[PDB]
C-alpha cells in the first residue's frame, strides 16, 4: 500500500527490535534509517524475500487448516503507551493469540524444523508484538511448499514473556529517546545556522 | 537445457568438488543445497559468466585452431561406481584427453598467464573429470579475445594423478553418505510425526 | 559519452588517487583495472549513484544560488607534467577556484553536516584536481534535496596543500611507472612466447 508505509514511517517496528537490542552496528544503523526518514518524510526503497511474501497466504490458509482457528488480519498496532513503537503480527488468531508467518529459503525451514525454536530475532519480534497487542501467544509458522507434504508445515507458541517485553520497552524507549533528541539537535544547530 | 539440470539434480559436480573438500563453511553449505534440492526435486534460480559462457564456443574453437585435435561435446558423464557423483568436462579430446574450458575476467586470464597454473579447485575439478571418465589428462585452456592476439589464449596440460583422485573418491563418498544419511534422518523424522 | 570514457581509458584519475595512496589490496586492484584497459582498450561496465548523478545540476545550480559565483564546467584536465594522470572537478568557479560535488544517500550527507569535513578520500581528489589544474582552492559541496530546507546545502573550502600535492604526486608517479612497467614486461613475454 501506500498507507502500509504511512504508517511505518519513522517508527521502531517490531520487526527491527533485535537491530535496536543486539550487543551494535545494527543499532546504530536503524537508528540512522529512522532519523532520515522523519526528516524527509519518505523511506529508501529479493527473489526469496518476494517469493516469500507471495506465499505468506498459503501458509496463514494452511496454518488454520491445521488448527481450525479463527484467524482476522491486522494492520499496524501502536504500542499502547509507548509512541512511535509498532507491531505488524501476520494475523489476530482468537481473542488471546497472534499468528507470525515466515517462508524463507528450504534451508532455514528446514533448520528450524531440526531445532524446533525460531530464531532469536523472532522471539524478540513476537515479544514485541504481544507488547503491542496485549495477547497472550504467538503461533509462529514456517511454511514451505517445495518440500514433500510431511515437512512443508511447521508450528510453534511461543508464549508472552512479561520479563523480556519489559526490557524490550526499556530498549526501546532509550533508543526512541536518542532518536528524538538527534532529530531535535540537528534541527536546532540547522535553524541556528540559517 | 531442461535436460541438463535434470542430470545435475542432487548431485555432487566436479566443478564443486573444491567445495566438498575445502579445510569448511563451504562443505556444509553444498551439502545442504544438495538436500534442498534432493528433497524439492528442484534447484534454486552475473554479466562476467553470462559473457563467460557465450564466449566458451569460441574459446573451443581456438584450441582446435591451435591443436588440431578433434573434439567431441559430451553432458554428464557419471562415476563409473560412487552413485550421485558426475563430471561435465568441455569436450572429449581425442581418444585419452579431454578440455575444461574457463572465460574469465581479463585480470584472472593475465594471472593464469603469469603463473601458468590453474587455480587448486580446478585442478580438483579436473581430476574428478577424469575420475568420472576414465581419461588420461585434461587441457586446461583460459581464454579472453579483449586481450591482444598474444595474450588471448593460454593452454596447459593436467596429467591425471590417480593419487589425488583416490582421496577425491573418499571425501566425496563420506560426503555423499552424511548426504544421504541426512535426508533419510529427516524423512524418517517427519514420517514419525505424521 | 563515449568521448567521457576514451579521455580516462588507462588513466589514473583524481577519484581513484585514494585507492592509489591507502596503507593495499584498493591499490593492487586498480592497478590491475588500470593494466586491463590499456591492454584491452576498453574498460568494464546502484540507485543511489544513479540517482546522485541526476541531482548534481541541482546542487551546481544551488551552489550558484547560495554564492554568485561564475561557474564553467570542464571535461577532463591532464595534470601538467605527469603523463596518464588527470582529474574531472565538477566546475571551474572565478579564476582561481573549483566545485567538488557529492549526491550522496542522505545519512553520508548528515554525517557530512555534523563533521564539517570531506572524508580523507575526497580531500586526496580534490588536492589532485587542484594539482592537474594549477587551482589555488575547491569548495566541496554536499547536497540532497530530500532533507528540510536548512539542512539541504552543505559548502566548505578546500585550499591547496603543495606538500599533500608534492606526495600525491610522488605515489601517483611511482603506481603509474609500475604499471607502464606490468604492460611493458607482460607484452615483452608474450612476444616472446608467439
Ligand atoms: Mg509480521
Ligand atoms: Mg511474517
Ligand atoms: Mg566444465
Ligand atoms: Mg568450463
Ligand atoms: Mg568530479
Ligand atoms: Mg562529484
Amino acid at each position: 500500500t501506500e498507507e502500509w508505509f504511512a504508517a511505518r514511517l519513522g517508527k521502531v517496528t517490531a520487526s527491527r527490535v533485535a537491530d535496536v537490542m543486539t550487543k551494535a552496528a545494527s543499532r546504530q544503523n536503524y537508528m540512522a534509517e529512522l532519523i532520515c526518514q522523519r526528516l524527509t518524510g519518505t523511506q529508501e526503497i529479493n527473489a526469496a524475500m518476494q517469493r516469500g511474501t507471495e506465499l505468506e497466504p498459503h501458509a496463514r490458509a494452511r496454518y488454520i487448516i491445521e488448527t481450525g482457528e479463527i484467524v482476522t488480519e491486522v494492520g499496524l498496532i501502536d504500542h499502547p503507551t509507548i509512541a512511535g513503537f509498532g507491531a505488524s503480527p501476520d494475523g489476530l488468531v482468537g481473542d488471546t493469540g497472534l499468528i507470525e508467518i515466515k517462508c524463507p529459503n528450504t534451508w532455514t525451514h528446514i533448520e528450524t524444523i531440526k531445532t524446533g525454536k525460531p530464531k532469536p530475532e523472532y522471539i524478540k519480534q513476537m515479544q514485541t508484538q504481544m507488547a503491542c497487542t496485549g495477547r497472550q501467544w504467538c503461533d509462529f509458522v514456517s511454511y514451505d511448499d517445495r518440500l514433500p507434504d510431511d515437512m512443508q508445515y511447521f508450528c510453534t507458541r511461543i508464549e508472552r514473556d512479561d520479563a523480556l517485553i519489559a526490557e524490550i520497552e526499556t530498549e526501546v524507549s532509550a533508543f526512541l529517546a536518542e532518536l528524538e533528541a538527534e532529530i531535535e539537535y540537528l534541527k536546532r544547530k540547522a535553524a541556528k545556522l540559517a
